[PDB]
């Protein structure tokens, strides 16, 4: 769609911080693929409320672990390649 399948589909090794992040929504192992990420951080996101009804489509995430790992205080959900990125910033 904006990101192709085959890199959707490819195994990761999270950072320690990030893999603190996964295993504190229930994430069992020490690799993921990128769309298991994506959906722990979808989680995640979803479990501390990190939005708000008036940008609906923006994560709030300053004063959180979440914007220490992606560098930002905030970000759209539909710039896909920028969350791939600040998600490449935190694997090995
Ligand atoms: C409520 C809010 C802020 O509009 C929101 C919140 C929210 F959490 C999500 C989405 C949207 C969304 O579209 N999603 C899928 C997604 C977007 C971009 C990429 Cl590249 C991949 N995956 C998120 O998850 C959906 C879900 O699985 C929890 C149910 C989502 C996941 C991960 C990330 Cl980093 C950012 C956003």
């Amino acid at each position: 769609s904006q990101i192709p399948a085959s890199e959707q589909e490819t195994l990761v090794r999270p950072k320690p911080l990030l893999l603190k992040l996964l295993k504190s929504v229930g994430a069992q192992k020490d690799t993921y693929t990128m769309k298991e990420v994506l959906f722990y951080l979808g989680q995640y996101i979803m479990t501390k409320r990190l939005y708000d009804a008036a940008q609906q489509h923006i994560v709030y995430c300053s004063n959180d672990l979440l914007g220490d790992l992606f560098g930002v205080p905030s970000f759209s959900v539909k710039e896909h390649r920028k969350i791939y990125t600040m998600i490449y910033r935190n694997l090995v």
